[PDB]
């Protein structure tokens, strides 16, 4: 069971936290009493998240604006995050590359940025940041969708980045496991949620139902503070009853039984 | 006699039951194929009297393969070697291929960089290359190839794992990459159905395989039964030609009775209902 006095003085980084469910994760925390590191490109939007999070309570509130695509900047932000905080607990996955609905026809570039900015700065993020959580024995939380777990058309680029988070980080977990590392990796299956971005971009295509980014931001943290492997938020409780995979769990039971590593 | 001949050879009970003379005469493109899985999908299609255009770096390998393939009856055999690490590599092979064969059947997308087992400390640049030739390269390869298989109302075959399914340790960018197929080739399947593109889109799960690059990566650190690379590869075919979604092959039997998710399919079927696609 979840306590707001969970992340009471913790050392929180959150990704994509200028705007949508990243900002309100950033406003949460900051009620909870929480230190925390916000990163983005933009050098205004950050500074009014900063501001507003420092007027709801935070321990600490600092901002480090750049872009994802430059790997250099992904690997120094989390030494220099953890340098403004003395240390780190947890690691919040949240930023994408911008994305629209379009069917795929020849757009390598969006396709190869995607995995770039969605996948592979979070790989280099979690290297910077292991020796720290290590250290507290931390808490890594990588936001996903449900595009992530089931396939949907005009978002294939989208949908793939998402994938190989799920494999790539659900690999390490069960090394994780094996070697004693007691970090923890909290996935996030996410369905439509009412931010700006996606309220734009799913605008007379796709009207489902949107869940709220403020409880959004909530259930990502709570997941993460309790140590879950998978939190899923939908408006859908059709979704909740079928996307779950038991049949997965079983399998990776019966396969942990016949590697050595001893 | 071939301008007197004429008819289809899939009719009532091909979309259950498949026949080696599905493959007679096609238009196919085998990558990876100079040894393992690959090489012996080379072989299968030789004997089906298909054409085919094999390829992977190794020019001197590459060769062995063609020479055999015409001696077990492909009605044309053929390579091009290069790496899939080259984007403009890729894309400019099957343009050759299909220039070679007069256009395209069947696109097999089998490569992979070189792998090992071991846990995941730094290694970047490996989750980047399996991710570049892995899953970039078939990418790549596919958006060459659509033009030519839109015209012969082609499939798609692509090569994964159970760890494209499931999670397993020591393999996180292989694990990642097998992932992102999934991902990318279902959703385009969904686009394909509703934009009445008539290419199949062929995933293939398979379990561990007696390829000699295999045998040598899981000895002494993984103990499960490894599964036949001969049948692996007419299984491959067969999904292909059959034009199945999924095609599952492993040496153990509760296996195949877990693997399949069909909570997916019916979530799937759930949201394509919520979409409006009468633009893009
Ligand atoms: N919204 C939904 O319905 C929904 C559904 C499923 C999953 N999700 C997941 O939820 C997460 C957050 O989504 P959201 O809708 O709340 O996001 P959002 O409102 O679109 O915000 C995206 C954030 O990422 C930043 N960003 C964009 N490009 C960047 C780059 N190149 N480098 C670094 N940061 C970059 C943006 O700031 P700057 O432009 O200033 O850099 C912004 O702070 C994502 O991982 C998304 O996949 C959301
Ligand atoms: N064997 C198994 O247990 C198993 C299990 C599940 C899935 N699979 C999948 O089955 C497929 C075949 O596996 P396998 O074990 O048969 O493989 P294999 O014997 O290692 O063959 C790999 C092939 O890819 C080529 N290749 C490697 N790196 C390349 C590069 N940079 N550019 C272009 N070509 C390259 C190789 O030739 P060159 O080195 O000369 O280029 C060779 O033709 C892969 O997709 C694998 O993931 C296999
Ligand atoms: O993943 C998202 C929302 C999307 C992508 C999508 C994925 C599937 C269906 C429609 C859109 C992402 C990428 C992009 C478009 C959408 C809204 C934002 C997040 C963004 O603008 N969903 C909605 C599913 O229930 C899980
Ligand atoms: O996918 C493969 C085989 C592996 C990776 C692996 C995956 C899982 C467990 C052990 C090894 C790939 C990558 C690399 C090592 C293995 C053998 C070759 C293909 C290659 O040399 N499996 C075996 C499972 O049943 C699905």
């Amino acid at each position: 069971e979840f306590r707001p006095e969970m992340l009471q003085g913790k050392k929180v980084i959150v990704t994509g936290a200028s705007k949508g469910i990243g900002r309100e994760m950033a406003y949460h925390l900051a009620k909870m009493g929480a230190h925390v590191v916000v990163t983005a490109r933009s050098k205004e939007t950050l500074q009014k998240v900063v501001s507003h999070c420092l007027e709801l309570g935070a321990a600490s509130a600092h901002y480090i604006a750049g872009t994802m695509e430059d790997m250099t900047f992904a690997e120094q932000f989390v030494a220099q995050a953890g340098k403004l905080m003395g240390g780190l607990d947890m690691l919040i996955l949240n930023h994408i590359t911008n994305t629209s609905l379009n069917l795929f026809h020849d757009d390598i570039h969006h396709v190869r940025k995607s995995m770039e900015v969605n996948f592979l700065s979070y790989v280099v993020l979690t290297v910077a940041a292991l020796p720290m959580l290590k250290q507290s024995n931390g808490s890594i939380v990588v936001v996903s969708s449900l595009a992530g777990k089931v396939a949907y058309p005009m978002v294939a680029a989208y949908s793939a980045s998402k994938f190989a988070l799920d494999g790539f980080f659900s690999s390490i977990r069960k090394e994780y496991s094996v070697s004693r590392v007691n970090v923890s990796i909290t996935l996030c299956v996410l369905g439509l949620i009412d931010t700006e971005t996606a309220m734009k971009a799913v605008s007379g295509i796709v009207h489902m139902q949107a869940a709220p980014k403020e409880e959004c931001a909530l259930e990502i943290i709570k997941g993460g503070a309790l140590r879950q492997e998978e939190v899923y938020y939908d408006s859908s409780r059709w979704t909740t009853l079928l996307i779950r995979n038991p049949c997965r769990k079983i399998l990776e039971e019966l396969y942990s039984t016949s590697y050595n590593m001893d």
